[PDB]
């Protein structure tokens, strides 16, 4: 069993965000080659996706919920850094984010 943090990550952050109509450019690892991305791989250092996220969750990866949260956190700041700041993309990577924090700030405590 995960820890009760790990359990809200999945079935409260992950389901939300999952559902929410912004969220599929990031269901999985961004194919730098697929997307016509120049560099990516140059620029971003540490690749994340929600759908790597989402499977660490289901496959039990994660020893406690910060390291998911860091994983949601280089996630957003990929996008950032890659885009400029009136890209599509990262108007919804912030309407996203903006959940993600808000979420957060209610995960419960381990009993
Ligand atoms: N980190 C990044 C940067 C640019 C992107 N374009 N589309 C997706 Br998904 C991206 C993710």
């Amino acid at each position: 069993r995960k820890t009760n943090q790990l359990q809200y990550m999945q079935n409260v952050v992950v389901k939300t965000l999952w559902k929410h109509q912004f969220a599929w450019p990031f269901y999985q690892p961004v194919d730098a080659i697929k997307l016509n991305l120049p560099d990516y791989h140059k620029i971003i250092k540490n690749p994340m996706d929600m759908g790597t996220i989402k499977k660490r969750l289901e496959n039990n990866y994660y020893w406690s919920a910060s390291e998911c949260m860091q994983d949601f956190n280089t996630m957003f700041t990929n996008c950032y850094i890659y885009n400029k700041p009136t890209d599509d993309i990262v108007l919804m990577a912030q309407a996203l984010e903006k959940i993600f924090l808000q979420k957060v700030a209610q995960m419960p405590q381990e009993e």
